[PDB]
């Protein structure tokens, strides 16, 4: 259990500027998100369903089309739950798997199970298909700049299944692609060969995106651990404002106002951080009004919160891996 | 059982005039405990460290030499770890070992375990040798008004070791030296010969300090069946204020605002408190901006707060046990 | 990783000779052993009540009143059960606590708790009085022979508590004593100040000694850790016979069978097995006919397989211990 | 606490001459039970299927058409399994059921689902169809004595839905209906109005028939809380072949011989059995040779073994109950 | 679900002629085991000591060049111990990964670490050194008789690691390698792409070779599931030996016979086994003499003992595989 572990601790950014920073902007689009990356998700695609394999099929093709050169893996395995044994599939993209440290982006990309009423469907517009499209969309705009990586460490988007309850909400009964991929990746030496250091240590930070797309989100601080790193999404916020760089937005509406958090969500977070991970949960509180319902659909999307935190998010990203 | 055991739930403080108040405050020298009680502390201590030796008999050099009758016991014990088998020394000093209640004090006198960087050392100033030492200096300071216990009720302090994860933050990992302690009173009959009630039946309440030190805290009122206690810790913030015995200190800055929390802290309590031990958690929300830093360290600890809230102690300590 | 704990598997007794045979089946005394050892014992004696102080008492003065040096410790405790909590009392005797390592022999002394039917009231003469005595008697008799004690290794007895179940056989209700004081040994430093190793470590084997005192008994091999040991009793029966010091005993009703056993049986050995303790088990397959019935006393106790027993026994021992 | 659940510990039987023994021999037909009472009971019986709806509905006709006051009981429960939440039916036949104590008298009437092989189907015919039949032949046969049930003890007899497992034995996919009705008994009390005891209190003994039927069977003796009464039946297998009741029976296959066995059996006695209940476990070891194939039908039973074990049954309930 | 599971409950073996049973015992050869098999694994290899490393590496150079077509599959993974996290790593022979269902040999390849105690190292020799030469000659035997395999059925070859405990044998510490194997597989769809369906399920029957090569063995029966596969060793057994295909071999000391056992040896079976597999663990009862003692060497193996085993073993692998 060498030191390297450790390096996350002290890990500091390479903060950008004005000019890189108005680059960075412009750099991503909006609308090739929702049409390219975000409309083929808004499918019903909860565990096991052919929705979830168009997604995962979607996801993959985006990924599979860029330059950076993603490892591409497939995580399916087998859980019981209360409607007895289903196959789960998370989706994990790695660039440099043997890098010993990475930056990981997380979301979910399972819809929640619901029958059908008045012939709608659900099918988690915000719950998670824009964090999802945000991730392929950061890919897809930091490109170039990701191929740079031909400090010890590189990135890792993952796309976890099974996040949702299948029927009610519960330990026995959520989260089943995380830890799963927690306690699997507890227990996979890193780098190969290692000896007494699992891939978990070798996670940085894990930022995890969930209920994102409404309006006037609120991103609480969770965590101690990972308290500077959300401060560094409240700078970064704050310049792309004063340059600006952001669209219909004012301070006097912040995403990121520091504001500790009492309890706990629960969310696919809680695998890795109950293994001392540290985490930057990205949930809004209080979530959407069209939480769990079935207007959680595109019509009530705001485009402009997302290409915001789409820049914010794809900067604090640079910045975090030196680029 | 007995009658005896409820009596915590009805103890009213003797609270003191103020021409008491200026001699307690009076009494206390912060530029002793740092000097005498604080300084030596800040070492890297974890457990089964050399530092830790160092660390536990001083303690106990500050207790010996003191008038009262206290009594010192090293609670030493084994329990597995990420990296072993390892050994873990508490430290208990009890005025009365036979008064049946006693009003109970705590910190944690470990250090978490940092490797080296930059050759710099984790020593961990608030977390928690300030409080290691205020509990020093508390008793020294109180000396003379605590030698009148030769209501049956003394004075328990408490220095619990491995708080701290070796690894990584979890129920398996950290609290080691309080998930033991707390056990063993829950096991242990009080007082001898008893038959139904246990130390843990005399602890009338608990107070535990942790991460103290630092500019600006705050500290909120945790729990219900203690709420009472906090009050008065506000009753006496107040009236050491508005009789000009406290320190560059304002009302518009308070320690004790009364905001009740939403969420839980793990502390070394967390054993007591679900055995139903009352509790008074001064632990500050949010934590130091320095928490678990190699910036923990004296250079930034703010030693009027300090100086302020050992005369807030003190004088609780007194008014609980109608000193 | 120092190897002291190994040691008990390269340990090989001092198989003695015929002469020292002879006088070790004339060193033990069943009518004194029957005379006071136990006679006091028979009374009603669960966990609490009046017997059971007595009954400690009277194990006590008699260990005193030998002239090897042994240390007792009683070792009080609380724990809950389903009449509430209540309160009980190992007995701990050892020879050279250092003596870094330690043969074990372990019986418990408490009776179950019955009501008073017919006006009959049970006694557990092999449940377990007879197990006491005759480790009793084995102190009386090779007294001489301990005090030899000042590779290093040395003799402990211990006396366990609320073995018997209060209400139903539950492993929540059974085995207060071993499961409490197993938790205790596990998490002990032995010798003073080692830092990965605990009392339980220190412990060569145990033998635990319970039903016994009725008539044509069997004793299986359950422990694969512990056949040799068994097998060295065998031959300690075979041995004996074939010289004649034993009483009515014949080598086609042998005791120490050849005949494994399959399942477990519950007793005050589970919380050293599960911790990897080696056991000898010397309860037999089936019980007493008596068993949990009011017959199980005096009357029903047939005295010469205890006192050829209790000579196997005092061999065994001195040839573990190489006098 | 009261004196009534110790009872069971001190009750004794009252044997029968050789004459009342005769006339309970001849007091059973094997012939009306295998036409009325097993012919109806060998179809494919799965839970929720057909069949465990037909067979619940004989059980019960059969048991209505008895003079003496049965008391029947549907405990519908609903229960996760390995394919979702699936509907079981235990059957509960009760004398007297304020009657404190009762000698229970169990087997379960699910056959394991399979899929159809060789369009063959499972219908379980010692697994466990056979001991349900001679539940209800007992029933006629000692009716007219069991009618005189209006110590306080009398008689019941359960049924079980889904012992069997759904996919693979494993301790979540097994013993449905008895993990169910053992958690509800050991929280009802009983007598009604009570306030110490429970429904289980009120078990003297669960004799639990589990895959009888085949010829030559060997029964182990598993519990010393139960020895005495396999004891019992011994002797009544014993003298009931000295008078001659018993077709095709040597004292060399003997069914009850005295060789104790080592493991468990996993089974309907379990969830009675850790929550100390004295269980009497009829079931052969080894087990059937056409156990859980497709041969275990009526063609393999043994009549002249059911039969024979029809009436030591019989005899030794009726001594139980002293009638 | 599907039917295939169930495929396991019907199948008979392919049973072999006098004269190809003469080819088979022929085909083998007791020496070129010896020199090319297994003295290479005599030697510490502890998991994780440059044993293993060898021994891995030569198991795997053993398979590696047979003419069948194997799959090797080395599945390092993490885990906890009382010395902390080490590096395990099980080796996985296949043929015809997608072969739905497998019959499965399995030894562990792991030594037990000692410490070096009078200089004498434990290579264990029975445990399991021989057994993993067992099953690699087993695969230089019929290697011609399975290249067959291009009923839907072949050979899978497990070698566990880490099943030997590192202190003291619990739940936790031992069978590190097959507890996270079971689940590894318990938790991936068979075949490929199924949806229900675990690999487990595929495993037809799982024999566990262990203790093997002591003289005059004594395999009992341990699970009925089974038995029917253990009375085809048997007839394997005494038939050979009608022909006296073997040697020092009597019938007053066959290896498998009809004894069964009480309850269970604790192995690398049980991870499986409670999922519910089907299990022939081939572990004598009593185990060797030189059981974890450093005597479990090259110098107490009997020759003949294995070279019949080896007979008995490679049969009824072609028996069960239609070869
Ligand atoms: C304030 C808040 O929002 N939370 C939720 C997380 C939890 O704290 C942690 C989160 C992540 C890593 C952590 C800890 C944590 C808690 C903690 C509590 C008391 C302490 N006293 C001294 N160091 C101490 C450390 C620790 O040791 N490592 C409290
Ligand atoms: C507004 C707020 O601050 N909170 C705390 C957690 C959450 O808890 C719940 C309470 C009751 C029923 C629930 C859930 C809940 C939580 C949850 C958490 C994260 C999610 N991401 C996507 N769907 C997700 C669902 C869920 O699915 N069903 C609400
Ligand atoms: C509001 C809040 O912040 N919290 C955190 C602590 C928790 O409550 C307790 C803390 C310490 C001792 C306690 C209880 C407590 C809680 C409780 C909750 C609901 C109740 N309804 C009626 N009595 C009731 C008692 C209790 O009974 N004993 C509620
Ligand atoms: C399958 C098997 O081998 N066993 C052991 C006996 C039986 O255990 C019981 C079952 C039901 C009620 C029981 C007990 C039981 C066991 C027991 C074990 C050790 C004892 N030492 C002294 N009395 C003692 C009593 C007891 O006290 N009450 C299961
Ligand atoms: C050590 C020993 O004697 N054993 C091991 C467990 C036990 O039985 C099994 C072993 C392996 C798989 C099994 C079952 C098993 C047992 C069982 C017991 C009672 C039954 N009554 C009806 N079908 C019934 C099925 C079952 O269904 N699947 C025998
Ligand atoms: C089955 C049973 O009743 N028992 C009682 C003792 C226990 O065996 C042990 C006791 C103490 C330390 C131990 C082991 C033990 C047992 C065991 C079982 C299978 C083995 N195969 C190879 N070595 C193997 C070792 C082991 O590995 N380390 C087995």
């Amino acid at each position: 259990a060498s030191a390297w572990p450790e390096e996350k601790n002290y890990h500091q950014p390479a903060i950008l500027n004005s000019s890189a920073l108005r680059q960075i902007a412009e750099g991503t689009s909006i609308s090739e998100m929702w049409q390219n990356d975000l409309q083929p998700l808004l499918i019903e695609r909860y565990p096991g369903s052919p929705g979830s394999y168009a997604a995962r099929q979607h996801i993959m093709q985006r990924i599979q089309r860029l330059q950076a050169d993603w490892v591409l893996e497939i995580d399916t395995f087998l859980s019981q739950t209360p409607y007895g044994y289903r196959s789960f599939s998370n989706i994990i993209s790695t660039l440099n798997p043997t890098a010993k440290r990475h930056l990981v982006l997380a979301c979910h990309y399972d819809s929640k199970y619901f029958s059908h009423w008045n012939n709608r469907v659900f099918v988690g517009a915000t719950d998670s298909a824009v964090p999802c499209a945000m991730m392929l969309e950061l890919a897809r705009a930091l490109d170039k700049k990701l191929l740079s990586l031909k400090p010890d460490l590189s990135l890792q988007l993952i796309f976890f299944d099974g996040e949702e309850a299948f029927l009610h909400w519960s330990p026995q009964d959520s989260l089943y692609g995380s830890r799963h991929l927690a306690a699997k990746m507890a227990s996979t030496p890193h780098p190969p060969g290692a000896r007494g250091t699992s891939q978990l240590h070798g996670m940085d930070l894990l930022v995890l995106l969930d209920l994102i797309g409404a309006p006037n989100p609120t991103f609480p601080n969770f965590f101690p651990n990972s308290a500077r790193w959300f401060e560094r999404l409240q700078a970064i916020e704050h310049e792309l404002h004063e340059l600006g760089l952001l669209k219909d937005h004012s301070l006097e509406g912040r995403y990121f106002q520091n504001y500790s958090y009492g309890g706990v969500i629960q969310d696919d977070h809680i695998p890795f951080l109950r293994r001392g991970v540290p985490v930057l949960h990205l949930i809004p509180s209080p979530f959407p009004e069209v939480w769990h319902t079935m207007d959680d659909n595109e019509e009530n999307l705001d485009e402009s919160t997302i290409d915001n935190l789409n820049k914010i998010l794809q900067v604090f990203v640079l910045e975090y891996l030196h680029l």
